[PDB]
């Protein structure tokens, strides 16, 4: 040291870092980028569950993202602002399990609440690295210490061969414990409030706070949590164990690979991209929100399945946010659904509605198919290509977000938690994506990291109020287990979604409008009748 | 005597009776024998053209009422012995009912053909109800209702036997349709220009001449209020007749022949006494003894023949109430009742959708709960009551509806929907039942017009309005009047727009869609469910 800015070297468990001093549109933030929190996982340690980072010697630079986890990139529409905002923008790597931090600068003088964000990504993509993850406006404007952490995702995290001792399965799950657990040890040095920690993820980043939830072990790490557009139950964030040990065992196959010692052993002598290279083909049917590898029901990190465990659980002393957007299926409908495209209007006929239900349901038996097109059909206009088109969109985006997340804040408040739900509905400006695709799956993250607030990126002066509004009642709900702020009245408060008055509040432009019932009737299609239809054929 | 009440008939003389309709006199002929007594041997056989009359038959008085089954839930009570036997009964019964102005017409004139309801169980056309005189006094129609035959007596069906063929109170109708062909010209009745309407069962039987080809040179325009040839009440099965006509002889102590012989030595009452007991579930809105699919009168099933006609040269006006199920609940559901407010718990609601839907599997019935269910308000005793009888409305009667006139529609027939949503102000049934089934045909037969019923201004307003579609359709297969050019009109319904019209107290206001998602359910996914099951 000596002739550096000492107010960003900081020692944790490891050893020494020193970070750097960003700018945020309102003053300077500290970032300690690209911290190590595990052994890398490459080697004889792929598929295996993390070690604890050893300690290093002298000063490790903390000023830039580390590598991003190996995995599958979108190629989809080259080019495009849409999709290549969330593809890799470090190398990829094996080599990844590192994890960052912002905090107010210089660093708070009281403990701070802390939030942790879990990026997703189906399982088999994303990064804490990206652009629309960046915490420098929460840690400046709302005084936040944000912590985000690379997990392995794809084969790396997921391919299990359960009940084995070389890929157990759920180790993508793991590395995220063990950065809690860093966050528990070491947070306090940032000027972070161990005993504050709220978790929250969209997407599979979402289910992965669920499954934290569910799982004991995790539950000492985190006081509240916050999912949006994302369940640990529902028909994708889980396989069972004999699902798992057929997708892996023929990705196995794919690559060369004929005793699970022996197949692991093979494995672990491929190159990563032969991995990635084969990876969607194990898919059992022709499916849209579907993912080869995703956390296993293994009997151990999961005990049960999730909607055993959100029926049967005890959640008084839980406190959670929920919600979604308006718009959570078209998004998918353009990587599958014959007749969807984000450079047309995807006007489509009955004929493809049908072949799309199949699709994007792709368990269902033919009558539980017919049932969904009876259901979602207009039967006023049971062939006009618009409404078939946002049918097909809302088929998807209701049976892969809104109803597992209407079932999820209904378990969770019958049995004693502090449930708030939200539906967000603004469409972004600069938004790439066409209009037909309305509000689409992801789409409220940039507004709730507080970008707008960054003038460059050309968002709109009420997008910018907006932003800042979203942050209150985020960083309100880290701090206090209720989005509401205290020190106000005027302005409307969000009620607890409770079972009898199913009570939940849009987000967008206007203030806040107190709604009830979430896809009510049409939930109920898919949480009760479904399931035994199906059962029953 | 009056030579405007006398009148020559292919079977001799026959004398009527002036009446006084509140806006004048009309003529009618009441009790005019159609057939031959179908008594003794003639028991469940198909009627025969009655035999020619000597002097001046007497045709100043209504006949006897088929034997038949009379309701005693409520005793005393308006609103059900309102449809109870208003003369005595007798299976000798075979009489129709002419009304026409005063004096004779001097221009041949549209009839009008009534075929009541009551379940094919019960019914009478001397019911006050069906009082003819308003609309013959008023619109100047020759009016024209029949008694037919009914529950075991029209109906009891041993199919493939000579003596027991089913569906004679069907035939009992077309016989005296043949009827009004051969003689209502005397009257001043036009027989080029026969229209059909009915209620409930009458309507189905509507259909069922519709669908039943020698019938169809007998009239040329249909009206079926509140009731369908298809759906899951009307028909049965050769299969399902024949096992209740088995059970009924076993359960009053009774080869075919040797079957029906016994049965013919039974009085009458001992019939109607386990009538109600060949049920093969415990139902509501569900008849022991209705029309079999013959392979006859009916060649195949209704839904068969709907489905592949063709009705190019058909008119037909269809309809419901607004509260079709209601009626029905306090006959079977436990928790309903005329003299409370039936609030019903979830459990009994679910126990009453087995006994609505009594063909349902498990399976089927938790998918009737699901989609009625207010998921808002999953607990919500009125909810819960008025979801109740919706499933019984929609499954017996609308969504039946919908699909004949959408079936009828798209193979060429000329089609007018409607539904009925003014609640009688005398009426008797409490608040909760709305707008029961059956509680149109008064507002239809113009009875508002006879001061003393004590109905208010805007109802005699309304039962004119209904008098002229009705009359309206009869004459041209309009409802509409060709000199009333005020928009809105009634547009057909078509499979396109699905448009119908609110019969009320305010203007015709025109809808799409005749609970369309709902029916969709009935009409399109249960039916591959209980298959499924
Ligand atoms: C190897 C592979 C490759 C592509 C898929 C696949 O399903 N592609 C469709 C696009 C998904 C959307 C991703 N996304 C975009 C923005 C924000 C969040 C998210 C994810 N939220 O969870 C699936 C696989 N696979 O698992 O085999
Ligand atoms: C032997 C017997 C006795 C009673 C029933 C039965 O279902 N009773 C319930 C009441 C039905 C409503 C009758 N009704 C009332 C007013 C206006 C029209 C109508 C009928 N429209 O069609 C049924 C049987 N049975 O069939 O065996
Ligand atoms: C939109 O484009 C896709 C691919 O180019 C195509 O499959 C689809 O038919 C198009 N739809 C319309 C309505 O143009
Ligand atoms: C914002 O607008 C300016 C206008 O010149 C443009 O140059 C810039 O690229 C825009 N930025 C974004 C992120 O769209
Ligand atoms: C209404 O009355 C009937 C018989 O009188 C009874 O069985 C039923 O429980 C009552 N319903 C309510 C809601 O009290
Ligand atoms: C009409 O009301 C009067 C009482 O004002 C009553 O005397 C009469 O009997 C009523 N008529 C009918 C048919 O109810
Ligand atoms: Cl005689």
């Amino acid at each position: 040291e000596g002739r550096e800015d000492p107010q960003l070297l900081v020692r944790v468990r490891g050893g020494q870092l020193r970070g750097i001093r960003l700018k945020a549109p309102g003053g300077p933030v500290s970032a300690f980028l690209g911290i190590p929190f595990a052994e890398p996982p490459v080697g004889s340690r792929r598929f295996m569950p993390p070690e604890p980072k050893r300690p290093w010697s002298g000063v490790l630079d903390a000023t830039t993202f580390q590598n991003v986890c190996y995995q599958y990139v979108d190629t989809l529409y080259p080019g495009f602002e849409g999709t290549e905002m969330w593809n890799p923008n470090r190398e990829l790597s094996e080599d990844c399990l590192y994890l960052n931090v912002w905090t107010p600068y210089p660093r708070p003088a009281s403990p701070t609440p802390v939030l942790i964000w879990i990026y997703g990504g189906g399982f088999y993509s994303g990064a804490a690295s990206l652009d629309v993850y960046d915490g420098r406006f929460l840690a400046q404007v709302e005084g936040a210490v944000l912590v985000s952490m690379n997990y392995r995702v794809g084969t790396f995290g997921f391919l299990a061969l359960p009940g084995s001792r070389e890929a157990p399965g759920n180790v993508g799950l793991l590395d995220q414990r063990l950065a809690l657990q860093w966050v528990q040890e070491n947070i306090a040095a940032f000027g972070g409030d161990p005993m504050s920690v709220t978790l929250f993820g969209e997407s599979a980043g979402a289910a992965s706070v669920g499954m934290h939830i569910l799982s004991l072990p995790s539950r000492s790490l985190f006081h509240r949590a916050v999912l949006q557009s994302g369940t640990p139950n529902g028909p994708w964030a889980t396989v069972s164990a004999g699902e798992a040990r057929r997708r892996a065992t023929l990705l196995a196959r794919l690559v060369g690979c004929p005793n699970d010692t022996e197949l692991i052993a093979c494995l672990r002598t491929r190159p990563a991209q032969d991995l990635v290279d084969h990876e969607w083909h194990v898919l059992p049917q022709e499916s849209i929100f579907r993912f080869s590898f995703v956390p296993v029901v293994d009997g151990d990190f999961l005990s049960d399945t999730p909607e055993a465990l959100i029926n049967t659980g005890d959640f008084q002393d839980l406190q959670v946010l929920v919600g979604v957007v308006k718009d959570e299926g078209s998004y998918f409908l353009v990587y599958g659904v014959p007749g969807f495209s984000k450079d047309n209007e995807s006007l489509i006929s009955r004929a493809q509605f049908l072949a799309g239900v199949r699709i994007g349901v792709p368990q269902a038996s033919d009558l539980a198919a017919e049932a969904v097109v009876l259901h979602y059909t207009d039967w006023l206009h049971p062939e006009d290509p618009t409404h078939l088109r946002d049918a097909m969109s809302a088929v998807v985006g209701d049976h892969n977000v809104v109803c597992p997340v209407a079932q999820l804040a209904g378990r969770l408040a019958a049995q004693g938690a502090r449930v708030y739900a939200y539906i967000f509905e603004h469409r972004a400006s600069t938004l790439t994506w066409p209009l037909w695709m309305g509000v689409p799956h992801g789409y409220e993250i940039e507004f709730i990291f507080g970008l707008p607030l960054d003038p460059s990126l050309n968002y709109t002066t009420e997008e910018r109020i907006f932003a800042q509004r979203l942050m209150k009642y985020w960083t309100n709900f880290a701090r206090t287990g209720d989005p509401n702020d205290p020190r106000d009245s005027k302005s409307p408060q969000w009620p607890p979604y409770t079972t009898a008055a199913q009570q939940y509040v849009s987000l967008n432009l206007k203030p806040l409008e107190v709604r009830r019932g979430l896809r009510a009737q049409t939930c109920a299609f898919w949480n009760r009748f479904l399931p035994k239809l199906l059962s029953a054929t």
